[PDB]
């Protein structure tokens, strides 16, 4: 009613106090734009912030900034009173440190600059704590300020830009709710998996009797997976924090540090504490460490402290009202009794992010520093970034910045300032240059360790040519099933998996089965030749039947599949015959048992098919073959606008003349002309080959005219037969 | 049932007692094992205590199991008191166990049925509002039963507590969140089928049980025609159950069974997996890509067992297609006979079978161009079936099956198409439906709609698939 939500803020606004309010939400409300707010919950906890209005999100929540909800204490869901109230202005205002594990806090001056600028209107109330970040990654954090006395006090007030600051630096502690916390919102990572996995003990721990054996029996235990420590265990102290609950830390360097007899009454000493510091949670990292066993002989100890765990968990009743959670690095390294009835039962498995995922891991290390989102619209958004960064994690994102902001240290801080005390010139100094990014690209760090990744395309149908017989095609097969199946069900046919394509090598093929991932605006799986060279000199081969699994959650998305084929006939002859390989056989036999009506669709390519199964040619597996023609004037003259259309134009370059006399080029010749040839384009270089059409008709005569009717009708008798 | 004393074995307490501790334990439990006689023992923890494939675990391990086998030694047999045991497979398991003085029966316990699965779903099926004569179909197990496979109660029961909060999200949170439970809330809770199917299509499911079996859908109804076969089929597989008192009055000798040979799944895989419901028994699959899901993963030892597998589960048809296409490829076999290790496996175990038995010997192939010369001669596979590419009379009885579940409409003629083309096999008319009857009728905006040509212009593209020599090196290799 005037109940409006809280939630973890899309658009931070890193200024505080600026929390996003719906245009639909404040109407709801009678509140107008831009007015001064009251945010009055329970414990009689006050805050006041600025009223800003989103898009996307709807009038059911209100999604708010993290620190005014870490100022009021709220968790997501909680119940408020606000309303618009009258319009004043401070006048000179004092604020305080705030000291509990910080050690003291900035010396020097910086009173006003640092403050003023970025005060921008922020409503506020005395003793308020405010978040102001900014001038640098390192050294420079999320900082809260405690505000002593204003002129103004206890009235709505919002600090101008004419009205003086006075820091009184004496040493003090927070008056509300300082950090040591870290919101949803201060986390940072996958969004639904979020919100999946702390709505299994959202209910429980916040009240024991609000949800108990109601629905269901509560979580027994919970395996994550992923990074851990990259702020993947930070998730974990993160999510007491919100719980209010008391966090156990099983941790490395006690568990080594504690020999026989030190660790087997300390593995007792911390299941005590469990049931007295009940309700608790119980957050395990060293899963890898405790339970490594693969049924080896790594000694007694090993084996008596994965044995006392399961009598731990044993010895529960599963009643103190307590979740025992625990985490690995990967897959592997976990004991296989575990997945076994009377311990740890759900597995969440945590992944990796994706273009928009990455934003936000960015997002929480985005601001320390003078950044932002709708201040710089392209060029230092995030997706810049995210584009170009390729297999990384918020720790290795964290520590690449931190590395590249000492880019922005070596050409300001060392030659100039060197002295201890900070001045006051250096700090209009600090901003932050997309080439100190860059400059780490180019250096060494980046490095992909990781075997199953994911992407999605950029690739839309603009840039794409001729061949427009398969363009509603491919929509035909592809883009049917998603919004008809009430039709489907009409005509009663049977299902498939998908049609495969054969042509030279990438011609428009790669790209053509490259766009249809971006309309259908689903995801795209490739499976590729270089890419499955990667996985099988891994040992990932056997987890291509996980990608296989895993094709199902991220549905629906597309499988590309091509050339694994190629090293089956090497042990057997393979093309009709049908004699492949022990690996690739996992392929096969699996496209069998898979699941249709999904939202997956099987493809795939090859130069000449050549290589294939008669279970290959059969349903259930792929299927009608599609014939990518040579292009023609009208498709040549479409795709050549596209190769001509990032370089200059001029009547130089005729694409008539061109396209008459030869009818038989591909996408990758036409493709591979604009490269080389187009360097001998206009001006790019001194040489006297410059401005001519010849250039093109020079190059015409070395490459090969790529005119063969023969393999055209080989491929005619091959799809009947 | 019993009411007398039950001993729990754990892993906690095992796990606990390091040296000296778990020694004396064991003797402490069998201790009250002789003061609460009569009393049974359970022990889960053979996996734990033993194991041993004879390597060192350490002595601790020796020391628990060489205990645990005096226990039951020291023990006259009568405290009338019985020890059993318990373990995830049939494997980590101390070879030795199986020797007398200790335990002896063996019972090994499987996995459910489509009826099975209905009995351990009825077990969960009510905590909650759900009904079996009051919801006939739609809440009814059995439509639960056929889209989950591979599935166990605690699995099933974590997923429908997991669907349990489908239940939960579309009720529970965004209306009441207060800890007194409201009175209306309580008429709000039912459950619809879409909380299991969600659960169904999210990745939950996983599948890792080596050996399965299972049952089909298929009547003689959805069959065409071919019926000198059908006739046939029940001539070999039907016959020796109900007859066996005129078998012994001809006196004929035994048999395995037929073995089938056309392009895959025309009616061929839909036609022996008729037979298996008619009969009423079981059916068992063995096929490629069902295979090479065994020798990865080290089943095609347990090949063995799902050889003896098949005498508990008959009355039962064995279905094995295709595990001879990579015989070639280590040596040349298609009557020379020189197939690979693992095969001959199938080969040695098909001569030393019990016949008589309730098991059907059954396969098939393409063009059978891969066999023994073994495999001809008789205790093993036998005289061929020629599957015929289907007729006018028999085509016509496939695309009526084929295009009964999709509309009706005398736009679309199955005589003119019947008439001009004798040879279209099972797999193109059950083909040619999919992709153009997605261009029958109105399922889409294209405007191929309506026409009795979008089946012949699909019908030009398709290959005829009339190989005359074919079924001439068909009629070769048979006598031969």
């Amino acid at each position: 009613g005037i109940i409006l939500r809280v939630a973890e803020a899309n658009s931070t606004d890193p200024g505080m106090s600026r929390v996003r309010l719906d245009e639909s939400s404040r109407r709801l409300l009678d509140a107008e734009i831009g007015d001064v707010v009251e945010i009055e919950k329970v414990r009689k906890t006050v805050g006041r912030v600025y009223r800003a209005r989103p898009e996307d999100e709807n009038k059911g929540i209100v999604r708010i900034d993290s620190v005014m909800r870490n100022n009021c204490g709220a968790s997501i869901g909680d119940k408020v009173k606000v309303r618009k109230v009258r319009t004043e202005i401070a006048k000179k205002v004092t604020l305080a440190p705030i000291i509990r594990k910080d050690q003291r806090l900035k010396f020097g001056e910086g009173i006003e600059e640092y403050v003023q600028r970025a005060l921008i209107r922020r409503p506020m109330l005395e003793q308020d704590n405010i978040s102001v970040p900014g001038l640098t990654l390192a050294g420079q954090t999320g900082l809260l300020f405690k505000v002593v006395k204003t002129l103004p006090s206890k009235v709505p007030v919002e600090i101008g830009e004419e009205t003086k600051i006075e820091i009184r630096e004496e040493p003090a502690s927070e008056v509300l709710e300082e950090v040591s916390r870290i919101s949803y919102e201060d986390i940072g990572g996958l969004s639904e998996q979020l919100g999946k996995i702390r709505e299994m003990i959202e209910l429980p721990l916040k009240h024991p009797e609000l949800f108990e054996r109601l629905g269901i029996t509560p979580p027994k235990g919970v395996i994550l997976y992923g990074p851990p420590g990259t702020g993947k265990t930070l998730i974990a102290r993160a999510v007491a924090n919100e719980s209010g609950a008391n966090f156990l830390s099983i941790n490395g360097p006690e568990i080594m540090s504690k020999y026989y007899g030190q660790s087997e009454q300390k593995l007792r000493e911390i299941f005590s504490k469990a049931e007295e510091t009940a309700p608790s949670i119980i957050f395990i990292d060293e899963i890898d460490s405790i339970a490594p066993k693969r049924e080896e002989v790594q000694g007694e100890v090993e084996r008596r402290v994965v044995a006392q765990l399961l009598t731990l968990m044993d010895g529960m009743k599963e009643r103190g009202h307590v979740i025992v959670i625990g985490a690995t690095n990967r897959i592997d390294a976990i004991d296989p009794a575990l997945r076994r009835p009377g311990r740890f039962d759900r597995e969440i498995e945590i992944g990796v992010p994706d273009r928009n995922g990455r934003k936000e891991i960015l997002m929480i290390h985005t601001r320390n520093m003078p950044l932002g989102m709708s201040e710089e619209e392209k060029n230092k958004f995030l997706e810049e970034m995210a584009d170009y960064t390729y297999g990384f994690v918020g720790a290795d994102l964290a520590a690449l910045v931190r590395e590249s902001a000492m880019n922005a240290l070596r050409r300001y801080l060392p030659e100039i300032d060197l002295d201890k005390p900070i001045p006051t010139e250096i700090l209009e100094k600090m901003v932050v240059t997309e080439d100190d990014f860059k400059n780490a690209l180019k250096s060494i760090e980046p490095s992909s360790l990781r075997e199953v990744m994911v992407e999605v395309p950029n690739v839309h149908w603009d840039d794409i040519g001729g061949l427009e017989d398969v363009k509603r095609e491919i929509k035909e097969t592809v883009e049917l099933p998603l919004l008809k199946p009430d039709v489907f069900k009409r005509l009663g046919i049977r299902p498939s998996k998908g049609f495969l394509l054969y042509g030279p090598p990438g011609v428009g093929k790669t790209l053509l089965a490259k766009a249809v991932a971006t309309e259908s605006n689903a995801n795209f799986i490739s499976i590729k030749g270089p890419e499955v060279l990667s996985k099988w000199v891994g040992e990932s081969e056997k987890a291509i039947r996980e990608i296989f699994k895993k094709a199902k959650q991220v549905a629906p998305a597309i499988v590309f599949l091509d050339e694994i084929d190629s090293i089956a006939p090497r042990r057997g002859t393979t093309s009709d015959s049908g004699v492949t390989e022990r690996i690739v056989n996992q392929l096969l036999t699996s496209l069998d048992g898979i699941e249709v009506m999904n939202g997956v669709v099987v493809i795939g390519a090859t130069n000449r098919p050549d290589i294939m199964d008669p279970a290959l040619l059969r349903a259930g597996r792929f299927d009608k073959l599609i014939y990518i023609p040579p292009p023609d004037k009208e498709a040549r003259l479409s795709i050549l606008k596209v190769h001509t259309k990032n370089m200059p134009l001029a009547p130089d370059v005729d694409l008539n003349d061109i396209a008459q006399r030869t009818e038989g080029y591909v996408g990758a010749d036409l493709e591979n002309l604009c490269r080389e040839a187009g360097m001998n384009a206009y001006r790019e270089n001194p040489d006297a080959t410059s401005v001519s059409q010849k250039n093109f008709l020079d190059a015409l005569k070395t490459i090969r005219p790529s005119v063969d009717e023969e393999v055209i009708k080989f491929y005619r008798t091959l799809s009947e037969t």
